[PDB]
């Protein structure tokens, strides 16, 4: 499965696929920790997009995100294959805003 | 099977894969024409190129591009899935340039 570990300002945010990556419906696990602490209450945001380029438009697909068992669920459709860019957009309870961006191939 | 029309000041470049394009070897015929005769002769050049990202560093793929009246046969090796960035290049053999530039999702 498609993993990484992405830096958000001072936020580490773990990625996994659950199972590989194709076109369709896609599952994302994602662990959030600020200085070791998991992120937990937080409102996460996921955006995948394949940006303008020769001969095809910019197309964003907003993942559905759900907490659950500490960590965060995002369940997405990406309707083609390809480059995906990937988004992470955290704003944790107390009110702090985080972002990280990271790419997979389709 | 991919299929492309683009267009290039007068010209209009054709471009149809053989088959479906899945990673490994593909080829692609080339049909530029001014309006509707087929451009015989030309310095056809097809290029392939996936830019840099989080766990892939850059790749280009320049194909082997052969004539058969006015059918050019692009031939190239694509190692990988994702979008692949394709640059096509041609002088006519009365000395117009002409580039058109699109993507292929893998
Ligand atoms: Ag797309
Ligand atoms: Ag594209
Ligand atoms: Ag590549
Ligand atoms: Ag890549």
């Amino acid at each position: 499965p498609w993993e990484q570990t992405l830096k958000a300002n001072d936020l580490e945010v773990k990625i996994k696929s659950v199972g590989n990556p194709i076109k369709g419906d896609n599952t994302f696990v994602l662990s959030p920790t600020l200085k070791g602490k998991a992120l937990e209450k937080a409102i996460v945001r996921v955006q995948f997009m394949m940006p303008e380029m020769p001969g095809m438009p910019a197309m964003k697909e907003m993942a559905q995100v759900s907490e659950k068992n500490g960590l965060y669920e995002a369940k997405t459709n990406l309707s083609m294959n390809g480059t995906w860019q990937v988004r992470v957009d955290i704003k944790s309870k107390e009110g702090e805003v985080y972002r990280a961006k990271t790419s997979l191939d389709l």
